[PDB]
């Protein structure tokens, strides 16, 4: 009729998560009184060591397993567990803990002894610990501007004695309480740490703006700490690191259970890359500091750069065309497949993000129904009118498209015939006689999607498997694989007309598109992507055949150059152009009218220096994928030769 060990194996639970939680105070108040077979030291001496070991190794994640409480006499119980816990220099596995317990007056208390700090330690033994930090690698850009890197931030904090005295505290407090947006109690929780010292520095938050007038007691310091030099322009493709904690050690235990970790983007994507290895040794040693035995010895490694394709200005160039809308811009050295520029917009701040931003403010990113978090660069989007090229190309391949075969079209609308029921083909120039040249210059749906009728779906099909349908690309950004329609078959004359000018159930990325679109700038072979300057270029060849680009192309450089041509507002620019403007018009069951993205596709005609394929996202009034690409053609023309 015993169930003293219900409480028995109660304290040395409650003990464990006292001291896995870091109230030293609490765990120091579980342990029986000092003397011969009981407590080895005061309960002061006890919070004071585990302060200075657990508390400088900071140690998280104690986890016990097998734990055995069985009795010898009376008043004492025995114990056993076996236990892993993270260090600052990674996990501590496999460790056997043993000791005894005081029962008295209801209550059970742990007969403190060194060895619940570390097994086998004895008597007056130390733990020394040193530790040698590895700086994270840095993602650089082509010609090596730093995209992600060290840099120096703005620290707000106190100064605890120089914060007065009683209501002058107080009154201080107040007063950094109002000028930093923070609250009192985070204040004071900080200010009361155990490292702490009347005049130490003590942090508070990140100031990323100006400086506001500093009460007294409170300062500004300059620290260390990573830093994306083009903030939102490259927040999606960049990603942001934030603070290491038990989950990521559950998944390796060789992480330090201090420091940082990538949370999305290369910053993650690379995580194992950039990070290297934390440096240092924690052992026991006797009272001498003889070294007796050692627990964790890593040799420091710091962690490697990573350089991308991007170029910097590129990068912002694009971002900033956007002009904060919705939409995705990707550049490319098309002969090569090098990524200059992977904009999405709108995006988020990846230094607040990395540095400590409010729980509303990174609600207000999560919930803003324009999606700043996504990749758009990586999300898949029915590819717009601008397909109608693809099209055009794998017709002429086949022998079913004519380019000197002129189609006579009535209106702006066209069905096959009254099996469509009530709908049709709309196209937005009311132009006559259209031919192939023609169908480009303006853009006409109805031309593409009586031509791609008119070769069949098997045909097609043909000429689009030669392309990356089903390609899981080799980069290290996260994608689903670019699909012509749901299922292998479209099953319908209407699906089959829509997807030859990029509609129906077309799904491809911007970086997929840009792979595609490379044909025209390397006489029919395509060339796959690249984001590591290193890795070594990629083609397939024969995916479109040379007389098919060498028709198109010059037909290209006409929706630039001719005064009806979609895109003619770019020869005021003076440079060579060959482009395709495209549109998506895509249903809806909520506003009811329909929203529609607006599409360009640009390259240099003379020498295949670059590309380009931007989108904006439910355009509005006259904006324009076209309007807005001046910029960044102009620098890529002049850069990208």
């Amino acid at each position: 009729e015993t169930q003293a060990v219900e409480a028995g194996e109660k304290t040395v639970e409650q003990f464990v998560q006292a001291l896995n939680k870091g109230d030293y105070n609490k765990a120091a108040e579980m342990t029986s009184k000092k003397a011969a077979n009981k407590s080895a030291l005061s309960e002061k001496e006890i919070l004071d060591k585990y302060q200075n070991i657990y508390g400088a190794a900071d140690v998280k994640g104690l986890q016990i397993s097998n734990l055995k409480v069985d009795k010898k006499d009376d008043s004492t119980y025995s114990f056993s567990y076996k236990a892993k816990m993270n260090t600052s220099l990674g996990e501590l596995k496999d460790l056997s803990y043993k000791g005894t317990l005081d029962r008295n007056d209801g209550q059970t208390t742990i007969n403190w002894q060194p060895n619940l700090v570390f097994p086998e330690m004895e008597g007056n033994d130390k733990v020394s610990l040193t530790t040698q930090e590895a700086a994270r690698g840095n993602i650089i850009d082509r010609n090596g501007e730093p995209l992600a890197t060290t840099g120096k931030l703005k620290q707000l904090g106190v100064v605890p004695s120089k914060l007065g005295d009683g209501g002058e505290k107080t009154a201080n407090i107040k007063a950094i309480a109002s000028s930093f947006d923070l609250t009192e109690d985070a204040i004071n929780q900080a200010i009361s740490q155990s490292w702490v010292q009347p005049d130490y520095f003590v942090p508070l938050k990140i100031i990323d703006g100006a400086t506001p007038e500093l009460p007294a007691g409170a300062t500004i310091q300059e620290v260390d700490g990573r830093y994306y030099p083009l903030g939102e322009a490259a927040a999606q493709l960049i990603g942001y690191v934030g603070d290491i904690t038990a989950e990521d050690i559950d998944k390796n235990p060789e992480l330090s259970s201090n420091g940082k970790i990538g949370r999305s983007g290369l910053e993650m994507a690379f995580d194992k890359d950039l990070r290297g290895t934390t440096g240092g040794k924690l052992s026991i040693t006797d009272a001498d500091g003889v070294e007796k035995k050692v627990l964790i010895e890593h040799e420091v490694q710091n962690g490697k750069d990573i350089k991308l394709t991007i170029d910097a200005k590129a990068q912002k160039t694009a971002f900033d065309s956007l002009g904060g809308k919705a939409g995705s811009t990707v550049a490319t050295t098309p002969k090569t497949g090098d990524l200059l520029a992977l904009a999405s917009s709108p995006s988020y701040d990846p230094n607040k993000m990395t540095n400590g931003i409010s729980q509303e403010d990174y609600k207000a990113y999560e919930e803003n129904p324009e999606q700043p978090f996504i990749s758009r660069f990586a999300t898949g989007y029915a590819p717009g009118s601008t397909f109608k090229m693809i099209t055009a190309a794998i017709g002429l391949d086949n022998g079913t498209i004519d380019p000197n075969e002129v189609l006579t079209i009535n209106g702006l609308k066209w069905q096959k015939d009254s099996s469509w029921g009530s709908y049709q083909v709309t196209r937005v120039s009311d132009v006559s006689q259209v031919d192939l040249k023609t169908a480009l210059i303006y853009s006409d749906n109805i031309y593409m999607a009586q031509e791609t009728l008119k070769m069949g779906e098997k045909k097609f099909r043909t000429g689009l498997d030669k392309f990356i349908f089903g390609e899981d690309l080799d980069l290290p950004i996260s994608m689903n694989p670019a699909q012509i329609s749901n299922e292998d078959s479209f099953n319908s004359d209407i699906l089959l007309a829509d997807t030859g000018y990029g509609q129906g159930e077309l799904l491809i990325n911007p970086i997929q598109q840009a792979a595609m679109y490379s044909v025209f700038a390397n006489n029919g072979t395509l060339v796959y992507p690249k984001l590591i300057a290193d890795k070594e270029t990629k083609d397939k060849k024969n995916v479109i055949g040379e007389t098919a680009v060498q028709t198109i192309v010059p037909d290209l450089r006409e929706v630039v150059q001719d005064v009806n041509g979609t895109a003619h507002s770019l020869s005021a620019l003076g440079i060579p152009l060959a482009a395709k403007t495209g549109t998506a018009e895509i249903k809806e069951k909520q506003d009811e009218k329909g929203k529609e993205n607006s599409f360009l596709f640009a390259f240099n005609p003379d020498n295949q220096g670059y590309m380009m394929v931007s989108m904006l996202e439910n355009k509005e009034d006259d904006d324009s994928a076209t309007k807005r690409a001046s910029e960044l053609l102009q620098y890529l023309n002049q850069n990208y030769q």
